[PDB]
């Protein structure tokens, strides 16, 4: 049926001071809200293309279908990764996963931070699981749909779009990508991981 | 451990006349061969970055890791999708999947063809399963790692890179994307699908 | 010698209420400031690559050289296009240029607005002169360095990066791309045009 | 008026053995031929959009207008840069330009080669003149329209698209990017340069 904008497991301001409630609202209710509709639209148009056997604009339908389903898919997980009782570090299976995968949790943080802070333009930092080589990796996502292989299982995302922190951190993304760690929903992450390795 | 170039379930010329044996060789032994090594390299470099806690070139490591693991991941499936005893149409569960998903198998072919034939530059045509909205969709992949959402399960791919058909079809990709259907490994596709819906 | 961040021909708040002084500062002193240094860096690195005859990271040097020189080049013109005594419409030669080129000034505005408001991610709207076919065209720039032909002469740019209006307009870029017209430096534009046709 | 496919200043095989006559034909008469029409089309469509004040597909019109005018613009210069009586090295003003700009002609070759040989996917290697910082630089062009700043003056291009050498060199682009130098039209380059500095 249709894609729909999902509910937060918390109150828009749950995250201060690390993330502005202000931001959360706009993000969820505005920006997510949107991808959810483009998503639905593009699908719709393909529906119609095929029904009229006219794929003149195929290039454009695949690009909008890609772009919104993708922002929709990342913003959904972004929410789940966030949490007011989140923070510290991962434990057990995931935590181990991490150190063998990146040496230590700090090693991983580090790279994750670099990943995120150097996107040239819009983008995201993502920890995904490689079913290919059963590895744990970090990709630097450009925009919402580019720069990683098909089949990767997402684990922890961190929105680096300017609308993700400009109201608060302004031009200092560095500060925002730091704050980020203080609300990370490790639980959600650990679940995501278990499932993917299963 | 490392990524490795996989073995074909057939003899390089199994596919004539639809695809030149010549091509298959070059493709497998040359082009795939390569992505498999970049893949391994980029991983390696990240290993080293972190070990030297120097992520100055993070942008470049994530881009090479993305680009080769991605060509590696697509060329692997590309092989499996191909088959000398392949062809005709899908049956059962997948075949049904298809008609409710794109109206008919011809409707789907059509769109799939358009998808593929209009890439602006390098690229691929891909049928992937949406775990999000449990849908069956077609994406137009640019290069090897761009233009589709994270978490999509690949089902049927069709390499549209010039090195995929220039020796044979020259500038007429249209002809090649047609021939394509005659060696499609529906079996492989139907399996891929069952698994993803499971 | 080096690229340098240029001086504004006005006071940071000259532009309210159409553009926040706040924004102008950040933009100029922060974001521009930056591209000007990446610009200088990347150049520097190429200098060094060649001096050590090691172009292992060529991919990355060309990408940073492209990306910063490009943001540097667009933000420079962006400033010049802006003006507190700007506005209304173009006159004379340019104004004529425009109507034969896009039918009317409103026709052109319209398209220019659409151009800008639909970028998928970072980007800009640009009016450039085609020395090829001596035409006047509008391109939709992605990020800072992609989506237009080599040799185009820039005439009027409009920054659509989220950091260009989020503090003020928040998620409503539409509103910002409207306000835009009220400070357009037609004079600067008309000069730019004369020169290019010469 | 319209963009038109230009005439070569030589016979399709003028370039063997360095470039296959076969290739030249296909390239000129097929691939160029095409960009010249997309070019004309996209323009046409914008014409129509505006006439119907319907810019729903603006994203797609700007992308096709960008992509074909760009391949059209690069392939045009590509022809001019090529020459049967070409080769050796540049002289006078340009030659000097080069050594102060990249240290030596070999330093420049080197970087130019690296530039070209590592494109990830489609792309080109380009020497352009920076009116910004009056510099001489090399950019790595992705596809046909991405990866360099607006306002760069093209000087020497080298098509790295697979259809530019696969028939001949197959997967060994390295060999082709070498051969390249043997037909470079320095004259054309030296003129291009004089003009740009003027
Ligand atoms: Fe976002
Ligand atoms: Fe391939
Ligand atoms: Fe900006
Ligand atoms: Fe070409």
């Amino acid at each position: 049926a249709e894609y729909t904008l999902p509910d937060l497991d918390w109150d828009y301001g749950a995250l201060e001071p690390h993330i502005s409630g202000q931001i959360n609202e706009l993000h969820h209710s505005k920006h997510h809200a949107t991808y959810v509709k483009g998503a639905n639209d593009a699908v719709a148009k393909l529906e119609e293309a095929r029904a009229k056997e006219d794929h003149s604009a195929i290039l454009l339908n695949e690009k909008n279908l890609a772009f919104n389903l993708a922002g929709h898919v990342n913003h959904t997980i972004w929410w789940k990764n966030l949490s007011p009782n989140g923070g510290d570090k991962p434990t057990g299976e995931l935590a181990a996963a991490i150190a063998d995968a990146f040496g230590s949790f700090d090693k991983f943080r580090a790279q994750f931070h670099a990943a995120a802070t150097t996107v040239q333009g819009s983008g995201w930092a993502a920890l995904g699981w490689d079913t290919l080589g059963n590895k744990l990796l970090i990709f630097q996502v450009y925009d919402q749909q580019t720069n990683f292989p098909l089949g990767i299982v997402p684990l922890l995302l961190l929105d680096m779009w300017e609308h993700a922190f400009y109201l608060q951190y302004k031009n200092v993304k560095v500060d925002f990508a730091k704050a980020f760690w203080n609300v990370v929903n490790w639980a959600d992450v650990q679940s995501r991981y278990a499932a993917a390795t299963s």
